[PDB]
């Protein structure tokens, strides 16, 4: 594993956080490659990309995604001014993230019908702080572990819904987990 934090490797921003609970090691490989293997983890989330991210980047991603429990694959990360946390979600294990929140839209993109959404996080960890703010999601009907996201189409739809972003922070292909366990093994580009 690394220590969580972020930085550069291989020419790629990586980020790696936890709650500190264990049971999670994160690893960064050559070039756009990362690791993730868990077992009875807490909350994690760790991936490559950039810092910061763009409004029309085209993100590919390839590899293998094995969660046992609660985790996501996506297309991650963080505006400012507003605070969003978003994801365009590409598969998942046992819990669909926009499970109980209301549907906002749909938009079609790289293969697949997505579903909209958006939700707000009160009091949680962020990267300005412990803050309240809202998170947009893209859920993929159609579950992978390689492809390419057009990053455009999504922030364009979202944006037509009423759910706008602000500057762009880091950007990257994440796996996240919530007390759960799995691995993967992923290569960005
Ligand atoms: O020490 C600071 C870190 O906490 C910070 O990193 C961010 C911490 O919050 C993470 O957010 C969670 C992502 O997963 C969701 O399910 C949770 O609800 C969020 O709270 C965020 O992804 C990390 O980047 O960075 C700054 C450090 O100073």
């Amino acid at each position: 594993t690394i220590q969580p934090g972020t930085g550069y490797n291989n020419g790629y921003f990586y980020s790696y956080w936890n709650d500190g609970h264990g049971g999670v090691t994160y690893t960064n490989g050559p070039g756009g490659q990362f690791s993730v293997n868990w077992s009875n983890s807490g909350n994690f989330v760790g991936g490559k990309g950039w810092q910061p991210g763009t409004k029309n980047k085209v993100i590919n991603f390839s590899g293998s995604y094995n969660p046992n429990g609660n985790s996501y694959l996506s297309v991650f990360g963080w505006s400012r001014n507003p605070l969003i946390e978003y994801y365009i979600v590409e598969n998942f294990g046992t819990y669909n993230p926009s499970t109980g929140a209301t549907k906002l839209g749909e938009v079609t993109s790289d293969g697949s019908v997505y579903d909209i959404y958006r939700t707000q996080r009160v009091n949680q960890p962020s990267i300005i702080g412990t803050a309240t703010f809202y998170q947009y999601w893209s859920v993929r009907r159609n579950h992978r572990s390689s492809g390419s996201v057009n990053t455009a189409n999504h922030f364009n739809a979202w944006a037509q819904q009423g759910l706008t972003l602000g500057t762009m922070d880091y950007q990257i292909v994440a796996v996240e987990g919530y007390f759960s366990s799995g691995s993967a093994s992923i290569t960005v580009s």
